[PDB]
């Protein structure tokens, strides 16, 4: 009756052409394993975005013969039904690497059966959805929408198994609709977070991961306004044949507050970008190091009594979370760092840097004024030195006429003249700080600075740049960019340029940051909460995993104070290697990168698949296998 | 006049319409002395030298400059951005044309052999490539300014701004750097000094 | 690298039709034995690696240097001349690019003013003037050479051109840099070093920046040269009658110190026909590795220094 190897793919999710989230990085950056796969076969499905579709999709028409090939055209007779109708919808390429195609669904043309199907939805599941919740009603409309295409290419592609896969509870609505239904189409759903994790943890006081297993879902749902949004994500995860998260912690957060225990894990992949040679990030690394040296010459200008030689950037970045993103373990971890560097006698030197956008003013004067100054005296040297060069040269072509006894010049005199030092000490006396003023905390001035959580955070432990401070800190409240006058540097530039990324998460599904320091071959540092951390975890052996660069710390089974020493332990542990043990350490943390990449992860994409097909045909698949395989998980079938 | 230049390069950063090939550059300076040193009478005559220019459809444009000391909380973050703007499309252009320079050296070492017909390149898109538009681009999208906005008439953070006399007078003649005035007003409240992160030079110099 | 690139430039000015980025450079160095040394089976190797190049019709191009001193009356004027006409192409070009950049700056500065209506230059002709283009195609017609002139096989005014063994076998074998030889030939009758004004290059600098040594000596009790080689980590070919071919012989299983940049030639157990087919099966199977493959063995090789410290 129906093939499972040759079988079609629908992934369908809010943000198929259409930045809105982090979805849309994995959906992208993911589909080019996906369409070496399935080719023709692969559909991404959406809502359309009308204002900014235009920018990303290449508009194919789907009523030519040339469109579909003889076996995919139940897809276009599908679009055909759905166009009798007058469902409006776009057919296209979406202009990324691999080219895949979408299908996006005008919702304004189903904006009408609204009522109809918000009361459909109520008595088959129980799902309200209020009016003044724009959001679920786009999702509702989505939903069946979507569920209406399934149902009419079921009906007409008899030779295909159709495996359709949901991300979000937003593009969740047609999950239960395919199960009541009864539509043969086996169905995946995959969360990303969940609605009671994010709401449970934002007021930064509640005991997460000990206290979640004793919530009532319904009751905190209702407290925070969002329970017909939980149903919604709830009916997802209940009515798929598969259901999924991105991480093992998640996927801990899941089974208790969705109530199921997702049957494996879909970590989010990068589309690793290798370089023809292996030691070429590593000098990159040098370049990128060079500009941030560059600009701290100038951010410590009249300050400057250390060896960038021999200092550390460390850098925390991403959304301004300051409890959820450990800003505050980070700061805290390196005001005792701060205290162990100079307890030892270390002359080594740390700056770190905050990298995470709130309300500003733009960089300060100071900023701008000390990178200025500093160019000016880089300009007055180049002038000297060119004199300096002209001396040079003369000496050397005369010798040894006209009494030039030695080859050289010996006296400093002879190359550096009176009008030289002037120049060189007015360019000195512009660079001088007035008496007791020290490098500021942050390059902006800030809208509400007085009430920054980061910035009271830093003047609490007192890291003010002072001389004897070990440990530097710098807030940029603002995301890098190229454009930007003192610190010219793109994010992936800066984070090349870094010596460890730092990122003591309390929340964080998946923790693209670190992944992504780990793929431009920095260490990093993450918890076994995050959902990069936890994958990393179970990966490698965690003794092990520090030679690689991935350090990890504890938040699930410490005290909060446990936690912030052993981040300490992690910071100093790592001051203390040399340079040489920095290059290797990079060298083994650039090749795990391998690991991180859609050609592994895409596998587990695979597996969640497979299972699919094997619980909606499992007669099927025992006879296109030597024997019954196991369907509990993912992992127990592959 | 070359750093005067790349100053003023900078100060109309996105608003930069004329040619500095034909502007000349005005300066009265000394001791605030609005009356005495006849700042008063500079300002208002070169609101009625604008009105003549404008009038008579000149090509020509006149930078004034004003160097009074005034009380002040140093240059603006607009000055400094704006010169570093500028500093850094200079930088991605020196990239640029090196680039070009090895695809031009490549051409004339290698014709007439590989098919090369001409001595040299003739389409552009054999010098420059994606990758340098793109960051040129940037560039030049950092230099724009907001819709509307005008280049400044004073350089600096004035800590009494709106009893100043010179920026009194120049707001009644209403001298606000438009484009369609040939007279530009530039107030820099401050001697002049090489140290200065803007215009560079000592007053003898400028 | 690079400053191999800039002699190469000028020795086959007004004859460069290759592509350096797809170009090898092999070399023999140390003082002229032409039997002892291998000059001999280097040069007729070559001549033959060109012919199974052209019949399989590689794109790679190899560059063989031979560095041997032999009696000489300094450099050629025609390889001096040929420096500095390249050196003045490039301060011309240099000119020429602050020109083109002044232009683009202040279209960019302009934008979108005065009816700068793109972004950018879209037409060469706003960057590029006539007076550029005078100056340009002047720096060119210099590096011209007259017709049929071929780039020499020799840096150096020969004392006694027509009885030198090495210049006689390249002639024999008439490797004499046509455009259509995948093999090129120079012989730099002097022993390398930094003063030298056409390849100014200490002897470890050009080694560093070459791919291949070829040394497949007769007698060399040791062989510091493809020693040298190794411990900058550029793969040698040499014999197994050399000591330090017999020495890496026994350290390393011989097919596995492929692997490893030592190739080693069997002039023992085998005719030197036989021999000089193997010497050219390495050098056709090293043109045959990628970038990546040359790097990943050049770390393989360099690995090996400590062994010969
Ligand atoms: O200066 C910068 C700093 C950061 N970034 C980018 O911003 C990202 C970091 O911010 P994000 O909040 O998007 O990523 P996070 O790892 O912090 O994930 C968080 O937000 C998105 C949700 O899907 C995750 O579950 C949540 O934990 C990085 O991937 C980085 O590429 C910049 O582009 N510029
Ligand atoms: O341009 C160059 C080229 C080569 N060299 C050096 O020349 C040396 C190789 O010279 P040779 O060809 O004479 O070979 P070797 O010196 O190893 O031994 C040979 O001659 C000298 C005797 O000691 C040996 O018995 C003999 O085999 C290397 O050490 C190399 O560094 C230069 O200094 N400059
Ligand atoms: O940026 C400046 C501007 C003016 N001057 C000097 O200030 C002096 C006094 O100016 P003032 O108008 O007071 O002149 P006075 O009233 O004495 O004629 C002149 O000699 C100028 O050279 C200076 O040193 N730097
Ligand atoms: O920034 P560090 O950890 O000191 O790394 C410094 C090193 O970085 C890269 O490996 C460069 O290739 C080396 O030349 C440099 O010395």
């Amino acid at each position: 009756s129906r093939d499972l190897q040759n079988h079609l793919l629908f992934e369908t999710a809010t943000e198929v052409a259409n930045r809105v989230g982090g979805i849309y990085s994995v959906l992208k950056s993911k589909a080019p394993i996906t369409v070496a796969q399935y080719k023709d076969h692969y559909h991404l499905i959406g809502p359309l975005n009308k204002a900014t579709y235009q920018n990303e999709v290449d508009i194919l028409d789907w009523k030519k013969p040339e469109a579909f090939s003889d076996e995919m055209r139940p897809v276009q007779h599908a679009l055909q039904t759905m166009e009798s109708r007058g469902v409006h919808f776009v057919y296209g390429r979406w202009l990324i690497e691999g080219a895949p195609k979408v299908i996006l669904f005008d919702l304004d043309s189903v904006r009408g059966y609204s009522n109809e199907w918000k009361g459909d939805l109520w008595s088959l599941v129980g799902i309200p959805s209020p009016e003044n919740d724009f959001e679920t009603n786009d999702a509702i409309l989505l939903g069946y929408t979507v569920a209406w295409f399934l149902g009419e290419v079921a009906h007409l592609d008899s030779q295909h198994a159709i495996v359709a896969h949901f991300h979000e509870w937003l593009a969740g609505v047609a999950l239960p609709l395919c199960r009541k239904r009864r539509i043969d189409v086996v169905t995946i759903f995959t969360t990303h977070a969940t609605l009671l994790g994010r709401y449970l943890c934002a007021s930064g006081s509640f005991d997460f991961y000990n206290c979640l297993e004793s919530v009532d879902v319904d009751h905190e749902a209702g407290r925070f306004g969002i329970y017909h949004r939980y149903c919604i994500e709830r009916a997802a995860a209940h009515s798929a044949d598969v259901f999924t998260t991105v991480s093992q912690i998640t996927a801990f957060e899941a089974e208790h507050l969705l109530k199921r225990k997702p049957d494996g894990i879909l970590p989010n992949g990068l589309n690793v970008i290798k370089f023809q040679a292996f030691h070429e990030f590593q000098n990159l690394h040098a370049l990128k190091k060079e500009k941030i040296n560059d600009f701290v010459r100038g951010h410590f200008h009249g300050c400057f009594d250390f060896d960038l030689d021999n200092t550390l950037y460390f850098f925390i970045a991403g959304r301004y979370e300051y409890k959820n993103k450990g800003a505050d373990m980070f700061i805290e971890a390196l005001a005792r760092l701060n205290y162990r560097l100079k307890v030892s006698g270390s002359k080594k030197t740390v700056v770190a840097f905050i990298v995470m956008p709130a309300k500003n003013n733009s960089f300060t004067v100071e900023a701008l004024k000390g990178q200025a100054e500093v160019r000016a005296l880089e300009n007055t040297v180049h002038e000297v030195t060119t004199s300096i060069g002209k001396r040079i040269f003369d000496h050397a072509i005369r010798y040894p006429h006209n009494g030039l006894t030695t080859e050289l010049p010996t006296d400093l005199g002879e190359l550096l003249k009176s009008s030289d030092k002037v120049m060189l000490k007015r360019r000195i006396l512009a660079l001088r700080r007035p008496e007791g003023q020290l490098p500021p905390i942050v390059t902006h001035n800030m809208v509400d600075d007085a009430n920054d959580l980061i910035l009271n955070k830093i003047r609490q432990v007192q890291l003010f740049n002072s001389p004897s401070d070990r440990v530097k800190m710098i807030f940029h409240p603002e995301f890098l960019n190229a454009n930007n006058p003192i610190l010219g540097l793109d994010y992936d530039e800066f984070v090349r340029g870094c010596h460890l990324g730092v990122f003591p998460s309390y929340y964080e599904p998946w923790g693209y940051t670190p992944a992504e320091c780990t793929v431009m071959g920095v260490p990093s540092i993450t918890t076994n909460v995050s959902g990069f951390g936890s994958y990393m975890e179970d990966l490698i052996e965690t003794n092990q995993a520090k030679d690689y660069g991935i350090y990890i710390v504890d938040r699930r089974f410490k005290a909060p104070d446990e936690s912030v020493e052993q981040l300490v332990d992690y910071m100093e542990e790592f001051v203390k290697k040399t340079r040489r043990q920095r290059i290797n350490q990079r060298n083994r943390t650039e090749r795990l990168s391998d690991l991180l990449d859609w050609k592994r992860m895409g596998l587990e994409y695979v597996k969640a698949r497979q299972l699919a097909l094997r619980r909606g045909y499992p007669d099927q698949f025992r006879e296109l296998v030597g024997e019954e395989l196991n369907d509990s998980n993912m992992d127990a079938l592959a």
